[PDB]
RNA sequence: UUUUUUUUUUUUUUUUUUUUUUUUUUCUCCUCUUUUUUUUUUUU
């Protein structure tokens, strides 16, 4: 059963992954999200999307430590 | 008015046999990063 768990989870995992393959993300509209947050992190708070039910840590810091403002 | 003679197609057939796919090389070798590892539950 614990192997049929693990089954389900990386099954859908990569049925996710799919849908966000090839088929340019730039021009058809289904590009942007939303977020909140549960954790933070020393490089990257846990993101989370209420819309599809994915999670994944990001982060903030870039390899060049090129920290992120905005406009 | 122009007779007579000068051989030809090698002889032979009534011999035994108890093996067996292939076949014969090439060295040691840096796997990158949120984690402990999540977990009940119900609709197949």
């Amino acid at each position: 059963n614990q192997a049929a768990q693990h089954s389900q989870k990386q099954s859908t995992e990569l049925f996710q992954c799919m849908y966000f393959k090839d088929k340019d993300p730039a021009t058809e509209e289904r590009c942007i999200s939303d977020g909140v947050i549960y954790s933070i992190r020393t490089n990257g708070v846990l993101l989370f999307i209420p819309r599809f039910g994915i999670k994944g840590a990001a982060y903030l810091k870039n390899k060049d430590g090129l920290v992120i403002s905005c406009g």
